[PDB]
Order: C-alpha cells, then structure tokens, then sequence
C-alpha cells in the first residue's frame, strides 16, 4: 500500500518518540508548531482509518494517544490561554476525531470544552453581522481559518452527540462564512478585518475547510445546496490555485501556508467519496478524479529514496508540514 509506505516513511523521518511530537524538519532541532501538530495528528488518524494492515493500524492507534500526550506535556490540557482561537479549534476538531476512534472521554471533554469556549465567547454579531474572531486577545479580524474549522468541529460534535446545538452552530457559522468570506462561486477569502473589509486572498487550506464543512453539512442536513457549494469551491481550487500545468501551487514562503495542501487533500477526499457514493455531478467527478490523480502522481514521482515528498509537487532538509501533503494524499477517507 503506498499510503502505508508513505506514513511509515513520514514517521521514520519526523516522529520523535521521546517527546511524543513531530519534528519541524529533518534537522530535528525544533518540534512542530502547535496548530500544525493538530494537523499531523489528523494525518495519523487518516492513516489509521485508511490502512488494511492490522499491525500498522494498532501502532497508529497508539500514536493517536501519544501525539496528545506529548502536546499536553508541553502545553497543558487547557488551551484557552492560547490567544489564537484557530489554534484552539484545530485541537478541538482533532480531539473530537480522536474520541471517535478511541472512546477515551478525555478527548470528548477536550473537544466540547474548547469548542464551547470559542463559540460561546468569540462569536460576534456586531462586526460583519456574525462570525468568530481570529484571536481572543484582540478583536480585529474574523478569518476563514477559524470559522470553517469551527463549522467542522461542530459537525464532528453533532455526529458524536446528536445534540442539535452543534448542528445549529455548524449551519450558522457556515451560512455566515459563505456570505461574508466567499464570492458565492467558490472563492474563499482569507479574512474580514475591522476598519478594512474583506481580504480576498485565497489559499489551499481555506478552500479545504470550506469544502469539508460543506460536505459535512450536506450529509447532516440533506440539503443539496451544500454539495453544490463544495463542488464550486473544488472547481475554483483546480482552475485557479494551480500552476500552468494544473499542479497545485507551492504556497510559500509563509510557513503556515507551505503545508496547506495537507488540509486541502484531506477535505477533497471527503468530496470525492460523496460524489462517488451519490453519483451526483458525474461530469465534474470524472474531471476532478483525473486532476487529483495527476497531482498525486506528479508529487510521488518526486519522492526521494526515503519515500519523502517535498511540498513543491512540481519539482537537503525536508520539513514535516510541507512533506505531509503527499502522505495525506495517499491516505484519504
């Protein structure tokens, strides 16, 4: 299985079993940034769900717990001292998923308590008619990178609890985000800043969380508009966040964006699964499948002898966030 080989290689290159955290790069001098560590945590979970190897599956299941332990040892269990609401929500979402896989109540408490802190205290109706603030320290911007992940976290919590509160939250957050943080035709804007307005800079990871939240909402509500929303945002990504050959951009030099294809691929897998299961949008589904396969083959044709693929899919020290995207691409669920 290429997704098994890719995950094992990733772990062999970047996992630190002593600190129970991923290294930031192959120099192994600094561990991964907090928010990105949640995204690598979800990569472990995706590999767990994808693999048919029982021995690897059990190792990855243990690793789910170890990633949490290593982070809690350094950052504590209560993340509400972190001024970034996005950081908190990435961890709440990962925790909800970890609960689904393990049944360990620590994860349900972490997901619920952190979600509630952000949604109950950081949602505001006065600026821009809604939306969650990026930071809890200063209220100056409302961003795709907290709002769409929050809708996603709410959808996972709805699936766990079946409490309407969470479905209602997801619906409200997404309606606001679609209205204020997109163009209505699948372009997702980075943020809306007070005293400025929208900043219409699109990126892979924001296309991703928009698509995942839309697919999740389609599944929870049965409203076809949400699938349409997801398709439009996928089309935009394929046509406009790519180079002249159709290969996904290398976003960069900003370190947070470099690995964003990870999040994009995670969520494109959701859309692909839903199109395949429903038989909706069959023309687009065929175009989308061909383009995905093309991208993933380009990427893997550039693997090094250790089975690591740098984030520059179109072409020394390797970085775990940049290199995660190719691994995610082979472990989609």
């Amino acid at each position: 299985s290429d997704g098994d080989t890719a995950m094992k290689a990733f772990n062999d290159t970047f996992w630190d079993p002593n600190a129970k955290m991923f290294w930031k790069d192959s120099k192994r001098e600094k561990h991964q940034d907090f928010w990105v560590e949640a995204e690598l945590w979800e990569l472990v979970m995706d590999a767990y769900q994808h693999t048919s190897d029982p021995a690897l599956k059990a190792e990855l299941k243990t690793q789910i717990d170890d990633v949490y332990d290593g982070t809690v040892a350094k950052y504590g269990q209560d993340w509400t001292n972190n001024p970034f609401n996005d950081d908190i929500m990435w961890w709440a979402m990962g925790s909800a998923r970890a609960y689904q896989i393990t049944g360990n109540p620590r994860y349900l408490e972490a997901a619920r308590d952190h979600f509630d802190f952000v949604y109950d205290t950081q949602w505001d109706e006065e600026f821009a008619n809604g939306g969650i603030w990026w930071l809890n320290s200063d209220h100056n911007t409302k961003n795709a990178c907290i709002n769409f992940p929050a809708a996603q976290a709410a959808l996972y919590l709805y699936d766990i609890t079946k409490d309407e509160h969470y479905l209602n939250a997801a619906t409200k957050i997404f309606r606001w985000g679609k209205t204020m943080l997109t163009d209505g035709n699948g372009k997702v804007f980075d943020r809306i800043e007070i005293e400025h307005g929208a900043v219409p800079d699109a990126t892979h990871y924001n296309q991703g969380t928009y698509i995942g939240s839309a697919v999740g909402l389609y599944k929870a509500t049965g409203n076809a508009v949400y699938l349409d929303d997801a398709v439009k945002a996928a089309k935009f990504t394929k046509n406009h966040l790519v180079d002249s050959n159709g290969v996904l951009n290398y976003e960069g030099p900003n370190g947070d964006l470099k690995g964003g294809k990870t999040i994009l691929m995670r969520n494109l897998a959701h859309l692909q699964k839903t199109l395949d299961e429903t038989g909706q949008y069959p023309e687009f589904s065929a175009e989308f499948d061909e383009w995905l396969a093309f991208n993933i083959e380009m990427a893997w044709s550039h693997q090094n002898s250790d089975h690591i693929v740098d984030g520059n899919w179109a072409g020394g020290t390797y970085e775990s966030w940049s290199s995660a995207a190719a691994v995610q691409a082979l472990n989609g669920i």
